[PDB]
């Protein structure tokens, strides 16, 4: 099977990394496209063995599953261009946030008339094989088609099928997710070296942090709650720091971010349903 | 590496010391009836735990010290005193005493444990519950009797749970503020990210796996990087976009402050806690 | 039983646990005396109309009590003590009630009288008059077995009590002993939110006690973690959801740990006599 | 008398717990549907007794009264599906948020004119037999339909008939009112345990304290005013730890709560009315 | 004349990289001392030509001017270290912070009489040769020896001497300044992304924003406060966003930054004066 990127951004080379990592796609299967080849996204697609081309037209000819990892306000422009080159054995995997799968038959149908388009959401993290994907599947596709999107996604990450109206949430939560986390373990790292830490010891610490309670919450049937619970001692040195989390409105911090992502998502969608 | 064969005890038989248990016995590193804990209350949850996998548990802390060659002090800093004051004359020339309780110097024990034997041997580290996934975060440092291997055979042993480097002894408090009390601030985000997925329409079980795999994907990341968490966090974002809006709102509210705050406050409450003399 | 119980103070806990244990029916009335240097308080006239007996002096509270409440302020204490002092006997269990008064403190001043003195610390709040209290009790050095055993079976009639060591007993108080007035204000405060929204005051307060007392209960008799309860009210996008979004942005969570912890300190300050 | 749940959330399993635990229903007179009820309910509402079916028509069929226990935007779907099987004996008791009588008497009544409709605003507690429960008469129920409504759910908890333009505050209060409080108690717990007691006694304490005040105040003539002042003495620990939660706007905070849950209700109405 | 630095860490760095882009001193002039040859910095000190050893008696032994360019509680081991090694020829320059002259004199002369100590305070722009550093003379020092000091330092930068106790406050100022800018200017691209800026432009122009506002003030007679009068026209864009600046008290968390690093440094002496 042959996948092409019409996009060669950051998605499309933590893809294709994750995708050539977990062995489910050689390097030299995929194509990528972009009308900008000095980006250092560009420069390592090349290094790992993917094929580029300024021409989207040559990744349609090329592939069976066609991800368009572009802008959303970019997609229009794409389905117009290549919308003749679709063919019957093609799916369409569109990652633009907000862009609605209903907004993509409409403009690949004026060409030919059932299209099959998947939407999904992943985040960066494929490009370590630890993402989080969804995806929803088009009215054209095959019962089938939304089980191979699962199973090359869930080669990446965990992966699930969502309804398409939950979409616009998922990215304000795991596709901005990953940012939320980098800005907490930059600001982690500073506390560490007000403390007296060395800069690259306090990253590290901090990182190995995060990832273990991470793995524990996904491995554990308890409560977030209950496991924050497990780590302080009473009068200890973390419920104090707890404590100034919650005078800072913390929780409320980052109910406010899953907000304002998600909200801004819906106002990404460049075509009419 | 080190060949073992060896036994390990706890004082203590709370959260910690189950959870090094049950990394130690899935590392394959330590057979569970190897491990002996004491605890003075064995209506503990992380007693019946224990006993599930085969840890011997005992009332006496003395039964401990005689049943094993590497002691863990897995008990609050307030209590080591005591338990040192119990288990001293115990001690024996084969003994590695690993302190594990937040603040507690090696000075200080070493003082209060020279008044019955002149050279024991003493590791203080600092590790965290993510070592019962074997993701832990652990440092430790050596004392002044501590012999050749015994910071090495420490390292290769609580590598099987986690990372783990050897530290000078006046960072630890810094390390408890940090990645000791760090996996709290990380569920209580977690269970605030899966508050906004709910409040934005997604089932609350959902909403949890999604923020757990962001989070635990973002920090592979960058362990896994040369590249600077912010060059990271500009390439999640595309200009005008639903991230970098939700940026703005976290910055707004001091966010980047607030995990500074609470690694300072950590720190400086490991500080008090020190119950011995130095 | 033959129990005689005493109260030196006739105020609020005094009340609250006279009509508490009368109520559970574990104490007959007649077998309470109180005492109070003012009998013009309403705690003092309804405690008779209870049948308790009540006197001016707390020397007469002695000699009728087997089990000897101290219900009053911390700063009385040492008061009472050298007043009464001389008149405890081996029978004698004394219980303070006051915030933050160490048994050491109470043991200190007693034993200038008679060398083993009995006695129990103990921190309870008002609704043991409805017989739903919370209580913790600490033994003294010369409280003999039975005696803690006996305070918990009288205490346990009037709402929770176990056993705590001594050093948690001035957290306690931050927490169960003031924590009907923080349940006091945020009744009154959402029966206000009922009212802004449009229903009646006496609808409003009704639905909200209603409301707290419930969620209370699930959570004593339920094994799951309070958030997982949270969980469970919230549907997707929901009402619920919304509400605890507007809790978290003022803080909410926040401003009662500092309350637990105000009470908790402020406690500690009130100790009046030398451990 | 037969009663169904078109539902099989966390609503309808504390309704029928309490049902069954005050004894006015036999848990085999008791049907609930769901498409998935993966929730460990369906063991639970077994060993209670209740009966199960995926078909919502079953449970129409089995039923007397009809508790529609599902989301709001879910009941119009519901009654498209199950309007053709609604008989005279129905009583039809809707217990989402936000969607008003009107609006499901005239989805009813495309099918049969005078559909026996009750609105009621419940809430978790029910399952320990101390909710809150409030309900509204529908147009065509009968005047005995109000009175067993609330026999019935008196047998829960408190239960009151209301004007229906009530109903969105006493969501706002009573509905929501037990996040409200289960948050409270997971704080105050924390503020135990940064004060040195351990968490499973500091969550029994604080739960104890808000029982027995919630308790003081429903016997009590009192305002909760005179009540609070009742516990503090002068200079003491209770009104040193008053003073800082008015400093942050305790009382705001809560009237801003029943306010946002009261109007976000008010935003759930799915049909028109 | 011969120049070395005890210390291979960010400034000693920093400086050699200056001055001999400066063309002041030759690579194989400067040598430098540090106990952990792994640091980034070292590897780069070697591709200059700079001599690298493990040991600070070398450093001593090859220089004639000697920066101690350590943590300011690594000063009193240096000095204890390398105290007995200290000829008539050498200018030791401590670069610490908070560290006095008279304490580091305290400590050389209980080997040699009368050192010559010179205090600076410097910050890493000497890196593109634009640094702002102060410096004071101390008690032994030749009048021409702060003659030769302001020499080499204006090579790299702006250069003047102070009264030693206006150091701490300059190190609040220029010495942390540059971590104040690069928070700023992290800032300021993050507020052109959101805006629709790409990131790698939205650097680039709020750099040369500040740069060429930076050269204004310089090479300007008038106030601050003018020249940003003339940037605003009324009504307009500039005078909006410098509103929102004020609502947040902008320049009162300057002013605090200002002063809690100048605080800070006062308590990282670590000697006895
Ligand atoms: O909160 C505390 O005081 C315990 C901190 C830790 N002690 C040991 C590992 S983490
Ligand atoms: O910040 C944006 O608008 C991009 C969000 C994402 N798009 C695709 C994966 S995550
Ligand atoms: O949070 C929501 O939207 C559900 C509110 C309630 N619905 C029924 C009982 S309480
Ligand atoms: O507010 C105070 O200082 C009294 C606290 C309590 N004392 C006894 C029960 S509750
Ligand atoms: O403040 C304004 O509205 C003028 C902004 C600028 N106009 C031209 C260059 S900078």
């Amino acid at each position: 099977m042959s996948v092409g990127f019409i996009g060669a951004g950051q998605l499309a080379f933590a893809l294709a990394k994750g995708f050539t990592a977990a062995g489910v796609l050689a390097a030299h299967k995929i194509m990528a496209s972009s009308p900008d080849m000095d980006l250092a996204t560009v420069s390592a697609l090349r290094k790992m063995g993917v094929k580029l081309t300024p021409h989207n037209k040559e990744t349609v000819q090329h592939s069976d599953v066609l991800f368009l990892a572009v802008k959303p306000h970019i997609i229009p422009f794409i389905l117009d261009e290549i919308g003749a080159d679709i063919e019957d054995r093609h799916i369409v995997v569109s990652c633009a946030a907000g862009v609605t799968i209903s907004s993509i038959e409409k403009k690949l149908s004026a060409f030919r008339p059932a299209p099959r388009v998947i939407r999904c959401m992943t985040n960066t993290p494929v490009v370590v094989r630890e993402g989080a994907t969804v995806y929803a599947t088009g009215t054209h596709a095959q019962v089938e088609d939304g089980r191979l999107m699962e199973q090359l996604l869930s080669s990446v990450g965990f992966c699930t099928e969502v309804e398409e109206d939950l979409i616009d949430a998922v990215t304000g939560l795991s596709g901005s997710g990953p940012a939320y986390a980098f800005t907490a373990l930059d600001a982690l790292a500073d506390g560490g070296v007000k403390m007296g830490l060395p800069r690259r010891l306090a990253v590290r610490l901090g990182a190995q942090a995060l990832l273990g309670a991470a793995k524990m919450l996904l491995h554990s049937e308890q409560h977030p709650g209950q496991l924050k619970d497990n780590v302080s001692s009473p009068g200890g040195a973390t419920i104090h720091a707890l404590h100034v989390l919650e005078s800072g409105g913390f929780r409320s911090l980052l109910i406010n971010a899953v907000e304002a992502s998600c909200i801004r998502t819906r106002e990404l969608q460049s075509m009419a349903d």
